[PDB]
């Protein structure tokens, strides 16, 4: 094949989306039987700045943050990490059955790099998962990788560096896999769904992620964001509405009169911090979660957290205007004059009302209605919320999970060790990883007591060079333990190909409003429960009942791949084993995934999953013995 | 072996090198004739911060700043890369013959690691050197990697990270290869050479080296210090002496009246600022220049810049008590109120004399006495200055290069491709390596209009597994050029083992007093000849008449092994080409490496040089193939 005459624009505009110039672009609406297309991706990953030389006079000129290579986010200038020098990167915007090829150098000084392929499940592609020292070894700096798999699952997917701290310093983007209007499940539920409405709701920061990891006990302690972003751009707002940054225009966002438009919206926040969004007068009809259809449901607003992705039809049947679009950020912020929230604004075609009065803070648009994915699990009778455990999907059970008692129960108690409540770590000698969050407690993460730590090469390629005494060891349970206020070592969970797996996940060391989103690689799974503990009630209790009972809170629940969990409470999740390989598990909070809040699970044997590739890359330690 | 019997402590105290309390400990006066040691050095590579939990209530409280994980700097709170959590690293002070043993564990988040010898030769162990793809894979975190090589060269050389600009996040450190007093050329000179004083001068920002590269166009152009350390401290001053940050307290350097004492002190600087060292009522007679032992010479000042040594003797005969040490920056600031310098204090055991005035940016003590390497290479009949060219040798030429014309004449002018100055760069679709300096040019730099780039695997180790297109090609010449203001190509120039080899350096685009510092792996280099251009006058005239006249500014040149070019100057050297391998030539200003200003030197063949080690890491571009 010559590879370049598949290549994929950066970009696509509606227009060429609606009647494409070239047979070659993937950016289309998918047709019914149609021949898959090679889509063919050339990325470049450099050290890169928001405005700078590419801007001009962005944005006092607000026609100059428009170009192609210019990054203005919320105005301040700083350093970044790209992708073609755009943040959010390039979508990736294909048709069910495509193949995605990307060619990904690695240009940042001193960096190592992978990318995940969020949501896409990789069965029979293992080795294009994208985890450090587990799928693979990482991109050299000076070094080319080409990810070679198929979109073969449906729907609002996502990609990001899984190498460090890299996302949140932009490594980012979409991926949305069409199917052909009628055979979508919920085709009939919008008349459009264009790329301009896959929106990225980003969260961002003044200083690059590194500056806050471990984090400045005095001056900033903690990963909290200033403002998100919708898309590239947004200006950072106190409460009040009132400006403390450069005039960034807002995001604006184009419906037409008496037409319906799916919006595909995605959780590219990478902190602790979580978002309601609503739009003033327009009513949200979720369609999809994670990708995955669900029987339509009318909300007024929904909240969403990292890795989450939520589809929604807004009806452009108000009074021909602007509207606003407003983020709300859910967490604990410095003070109530610094709470951290974006705007946006729905305009409809024909029209160009400038609207005076900037919303603050608690002027969003959820006016009583119900709220989707409820902070606390607030669903019940009479609570104004719908969890997404209550959702209902569009595609049956095909493989009796449901209707079985799960063969495998893995129990996770997820949180911190404070290193506040034991003895000095420091000034002795030994070398313990930390974090500080923004009331200054000094924490590493623990699923288990365990915090988890890497293999020194990917056990999928690799399996046979890795010492065993690097996995924690299985007790009399039949399950990891410790070999201390906590222990490290690499946390691996053997299930047999075709199990069906129940997990139980528990905010065991409450704190924040923290509402840690559990992702699993490599799969979709039932949300079976969710709700808050109750004083006297064990997640082991939680989990044996579960268990026994077979209980769901749906009797067909909607399919998810990143749940996020209620405070001092738990979820439950189920899928089948049946993607053989090494798939990891863990916060998706990204300064939580670097502090060891994870686990890996191992679905079979070697030879259940495709053999190595030829010339896949090899890593490990190198330490020769010493003689004299 | 049980390597672990060997393991040397991060820090020696003056007591216990003077009288070891372990027969295996490597920092002692060596001893001519005893068995050499093996020293076992155990290092882990961390995101880390200054001040922070481990520095308690530093500076207020003085004593807390002196906590063996405390990194104190300017007191400026930040994210910094340790190697075992101080600033600078550990020092590995050894004797001549002994062999070092570094367990180096990668640790940092997204970030690969490799630590260059700089100043060790490496002869039969060139894959020890660190240059990430010329003579290794960069280490990936979660992994660690041995390095074993032998002391074989004696003098104050050092170590840094090779790989991005990680250097000045805090990933260097001293090397000192200390000979027996009696076998040193020198051993007469001083009484005590003592690890307290082995000083590196550092410099210092108050952002991450990342925030720098590109760096910000509008609020913050270029890659300036705020001020700079001697070893891990000193507070920030104005030009005036005024404190602008916490009172961190000077560095002391303590003596004893009536004894002299060998300063080994080294040029930790990464940014472009020259410093000027001078010691109030103390002379300073200099003894060796990047390790290699010279006819003592006495001055009142030194100017060192990025990766120079010089060992000075201060002989300790003033009337006793406390006495200024004046690190004058030399370059151009932001204003004449904010000239970068730093202090540190000469203490005088049995004295407790409080100094009340502090001396100011142009308080330094030079007083009109001579300065070895003056800035414009000023060192002609009357200028009260003495180049690096007009000192001698202790050790005579062995391999009569002095004596012989050069088999190999290499022209180099090196210096700055001005985007400004040609067609924008930007939003057209293409990727063309910037930084930004603080006159807000754009730049990217050159040799010969090359501008440097990597390899896809090492050479020395891979070269099979090289295409032949990513050299520069050879052209009629015999010289590589490019295949526009610039092309990028791994910069490669043969030469035979055994050549003997002249290097002439020109400053062909200079800007802003530069004086870059030329620094070659793998081997020292007699200073043939340094001075300004003459309008008229070319680098190619320059380079002819040297090599056909044999000219030398001294009988027997000092051996360096990195050259500071005088501003719109040159430098030409000459060394014997007996160490086979892959050898950066490079120049030592890191934001200069890292946009290309450099060029690699093979020496001789495979075969030359020792086979690849078992197991050795292999890395290069994964981009199978794709069918249909
Ligand atoms: C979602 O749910 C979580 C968790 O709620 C907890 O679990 C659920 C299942 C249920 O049982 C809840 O009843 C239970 O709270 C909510 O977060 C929690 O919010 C509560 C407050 O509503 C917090 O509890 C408070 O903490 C304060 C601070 O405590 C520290 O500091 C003080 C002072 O220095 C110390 O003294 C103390 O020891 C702590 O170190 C307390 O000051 C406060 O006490 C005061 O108020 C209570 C009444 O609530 C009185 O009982 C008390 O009298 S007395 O006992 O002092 O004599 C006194 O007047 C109180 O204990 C939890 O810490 C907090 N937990 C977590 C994990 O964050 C969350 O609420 C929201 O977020 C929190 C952070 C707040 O901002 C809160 O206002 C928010 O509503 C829920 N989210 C939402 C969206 O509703
Ligand atoms: C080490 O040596 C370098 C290089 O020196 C140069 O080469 C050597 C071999 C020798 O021939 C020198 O004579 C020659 O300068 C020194 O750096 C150089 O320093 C000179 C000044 O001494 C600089 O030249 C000046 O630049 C000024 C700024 O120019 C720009 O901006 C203006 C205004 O916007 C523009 O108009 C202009 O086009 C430029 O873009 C000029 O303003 C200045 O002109 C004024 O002064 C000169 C007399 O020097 C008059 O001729 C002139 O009259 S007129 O012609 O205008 O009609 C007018 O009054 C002048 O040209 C060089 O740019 C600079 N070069 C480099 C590479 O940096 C260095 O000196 C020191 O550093 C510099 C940066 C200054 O800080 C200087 O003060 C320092 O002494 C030497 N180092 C040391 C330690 O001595
Ligand atoms: C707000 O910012 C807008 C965008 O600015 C651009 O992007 C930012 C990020 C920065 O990189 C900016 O530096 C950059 O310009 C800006 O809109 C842009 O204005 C540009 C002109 O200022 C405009 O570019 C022009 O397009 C025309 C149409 O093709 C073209 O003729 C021009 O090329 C020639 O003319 C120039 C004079 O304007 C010459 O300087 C230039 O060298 C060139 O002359 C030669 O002509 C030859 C003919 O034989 C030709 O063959 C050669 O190629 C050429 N020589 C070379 C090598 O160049 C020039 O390309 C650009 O298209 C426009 N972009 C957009 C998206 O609109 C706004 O400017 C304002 O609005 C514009 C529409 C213009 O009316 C401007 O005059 C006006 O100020 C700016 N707003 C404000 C208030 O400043
Ligand atoms: C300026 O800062 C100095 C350094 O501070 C240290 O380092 C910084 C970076 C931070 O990490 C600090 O938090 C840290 O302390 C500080 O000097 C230090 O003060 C320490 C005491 O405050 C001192 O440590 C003590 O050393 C003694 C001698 O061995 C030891 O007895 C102490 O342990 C017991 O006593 C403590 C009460 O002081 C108990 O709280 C502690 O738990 C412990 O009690 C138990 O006792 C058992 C006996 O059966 C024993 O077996 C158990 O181990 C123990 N329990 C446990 C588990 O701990 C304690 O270790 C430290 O040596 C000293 N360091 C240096 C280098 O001097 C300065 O403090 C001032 O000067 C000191 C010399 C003291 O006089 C202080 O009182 C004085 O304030 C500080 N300057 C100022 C003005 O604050
Ligand atoms: C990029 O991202 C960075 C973070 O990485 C952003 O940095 C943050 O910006 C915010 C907002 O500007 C800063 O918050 C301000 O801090 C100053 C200084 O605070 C210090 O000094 C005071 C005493 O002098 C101490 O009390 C304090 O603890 C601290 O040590 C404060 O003065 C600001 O407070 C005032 O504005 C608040 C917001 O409106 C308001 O709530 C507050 O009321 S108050 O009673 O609670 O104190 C203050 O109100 C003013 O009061 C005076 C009278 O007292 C009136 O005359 C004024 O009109 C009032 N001003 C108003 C109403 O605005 C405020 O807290 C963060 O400190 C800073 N964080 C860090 C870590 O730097 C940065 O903005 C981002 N940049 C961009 C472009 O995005
Ligand atoms: C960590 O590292 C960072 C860099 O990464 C350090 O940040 C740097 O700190 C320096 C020193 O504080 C800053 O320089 C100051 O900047 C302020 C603000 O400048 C802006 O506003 C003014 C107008 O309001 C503009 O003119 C200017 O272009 C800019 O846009 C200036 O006000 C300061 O100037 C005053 O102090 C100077 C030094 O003494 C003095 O030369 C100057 O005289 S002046 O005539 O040239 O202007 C000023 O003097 C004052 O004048 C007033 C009357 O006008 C008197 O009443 C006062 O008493 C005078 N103050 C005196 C004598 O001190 C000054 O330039 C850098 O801007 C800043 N850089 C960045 C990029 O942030 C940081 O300090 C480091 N932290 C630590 C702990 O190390
Ligand atoms: C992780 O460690 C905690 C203790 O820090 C375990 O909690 C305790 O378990 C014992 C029983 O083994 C109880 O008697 C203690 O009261 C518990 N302490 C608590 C809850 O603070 C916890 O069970 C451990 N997790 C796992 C999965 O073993
Ligand atoms: C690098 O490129 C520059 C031009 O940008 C070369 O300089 C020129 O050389 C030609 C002769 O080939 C002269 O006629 C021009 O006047 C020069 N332009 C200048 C100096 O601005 C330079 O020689 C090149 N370097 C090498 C090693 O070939
Ligand atoms: C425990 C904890 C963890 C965090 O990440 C955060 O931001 C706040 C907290 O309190
Ligand atoms: C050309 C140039 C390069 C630099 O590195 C610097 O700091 C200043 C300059 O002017
Ligand atoms: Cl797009
Ligand atoms: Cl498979
Ligand atoms: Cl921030
Ligand atoms: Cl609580
Ligand atoms: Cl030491
Ligand atoms: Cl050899
Ligand atoms: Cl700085
Ligand atoms: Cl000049
Ligand atoms: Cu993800
Ligand atoms: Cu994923
Ligand atoms: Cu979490
Ligand atoms: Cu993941
Ligand atoms: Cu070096
Ligand atoms: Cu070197
Ligand atoms: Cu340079
Ligand atoms: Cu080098
Ligand atoms: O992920
Ligand atoms: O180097």
């Amino acid at each position: 094949l010559n590879l370049e005459s598949y290549l994929q624009p950066d970009r696509i505009t509606r227009q060429e989306f609606l009647t494409p110039s070239n047979r070659n672009q993937c950016a289309r609406e998918c047709i019914a039987g149609e021949a898959p297309k090679i889509c063919y991706y050339k990325w470049i990953a450099e050290d890169y700045v928001t405005l700078g030389p590419a801007c001009g006079n962005c944005p006092a000129n607000v026609t100059a943050c428009d170009a192609p290579q210019c990054v203005v986010a919320n105005g301040y200038e700083k350093s970044i990490r790209t992708i073609n020098r755009m943040v959010p990167g390039p979508s990736i915007q294909v048709c069910l059955g495509d193949r995605i090829i990307v060619d990904l150098q690695n240009k940042m000084a001193g960096n190592e790099l992978a990318i995940h392929w969020h949501g896409v499940f990789q069965k029979g592609t293992q080795y294009m998962d994208g985890v450090p020292m587990l799928t693979q070894c990482s991109i050299l700096e000076g070094d080319v990788f080409r990810y070679d798999f198929f979109a073969n699952n449906e729907g609002t997917l996502y990609w990001h560096s899984h190498d460090g701290l890299q996302x949140l310093d932009g490594i980012q983007g979409s991926i949305v896999v069409r199917k052909p209007k009628s055979t979508d499940l919920n085709g009939d539920t919008y008349d459009l769904d264009v790329p301009d409405h896959t929106l990225l709701i980003l969260d961002w920061i003044n200083t690059t992620a590194g500056s806050r990891f471990p984090g400045l006990l005095q001056r900033l302690p903690g990963q909290e964001p200033i403002t998100f972003l919708l898309e590239d751009r947004g200006p950072t707002m106190l409460s009040s509405g009132q400006l403390i940054g450069p005039p960034v225009p807002y995001k604006e966002v184009w419906v037409e009169s008496g037409k319906r438009f799916r919006l595909r919206l995605l959780g590219g926040l990478c902190t602790v911090t979580g978002v309601e969004f609503s739009i003033e007068d327009h009513d949200l009809t979720v369609i999809a979660t994670d990708g995955g259809p669900i029987k339509p449901v009318t909300v007024t607003s929904f909240v969403i957290y990292s890795g989450e992705r939520y589809d929604v039809v807004v009806n452009a049947n108000q009074n021909p205007g602007t509207y606003w679009i407003h983020m709300k950020g859910l967490g604990v912020f410095p003070s109530p004059d610094e709470e951290v929230y974006q705007l946006a604004l729905l305009r409809y075609s024909g029209t160009n009302e400038e609207r005076n009065e900037v919303p603050s803070y608690n002027g969003g648009f959820a006016r009583g209605g119900k709220v989707l994915n409820p902070q606390n699990a607030t669903c019940a009778e009479g609570e104004g919320g719908v969890c997404v455990s209550q959702l209902v999907a569009s595609i049956p059970d095909k493989h009796n999970v449901l209707d079985r008692k799960p063969d495998e129960n893995i129990v996770l108690g997820f949180g911190f060790y404070n290193y506040l409540h034991g003895p000095n770590p420091f000034n002795r000698g030994i070398y313990d990883r930390f974090f500080v969050v923004p009331d200054r407690n000094l924490m590493n993460s623990v699923m288990n007591n365990i915090s988890f730590i890497a293999p020194p090469s990917p056990p999928l390629s690799q399996g046979r060079d890795i010492p065993d005494d690097v996995y924690c060891p299985i007790g009399r349970s039949g399950f990891p333990q410790c070999p201390e206020g906590f222990c490290e070592c690499v946390h691996l969970f053997r299930v047999p190909l075709g199990a069906n797996v129940q997990i139980v996940m528990g905010d065991v060391t409450p704190a924040s409003d923290l509402h840690h989103p559990f992702h699993l690689h490599g799969y979709d799974f039932f949300v079976i429960a969710m709700d808050q503990f109750r004083n006297g009630e064990t997640l082991d209790s939680i989990s044996s009942n579960l268990l026994e009972t077979n209980l769901k809170q749906s009797s067909l629940p909607a399919r998810k791949d990143t749940i996020a969990v209620p405070s001092n409470g738990y979820a439950a999740i189920r899928f089948k084993a049946d993607n053989p390989g090494f798939w990891f598990l863990h916060c998706h909070f990204m300064y939580h995934l670097a502090t060891g809040m994870a686990v890996v699970f191992q679905v079979g044997e070697e030879g259940d999953w495709p053999p190595v590739p030829p010339n896949f890359p090899k890593c490990g330690s190198y330490q020769p013995t010493v003689s004299l």
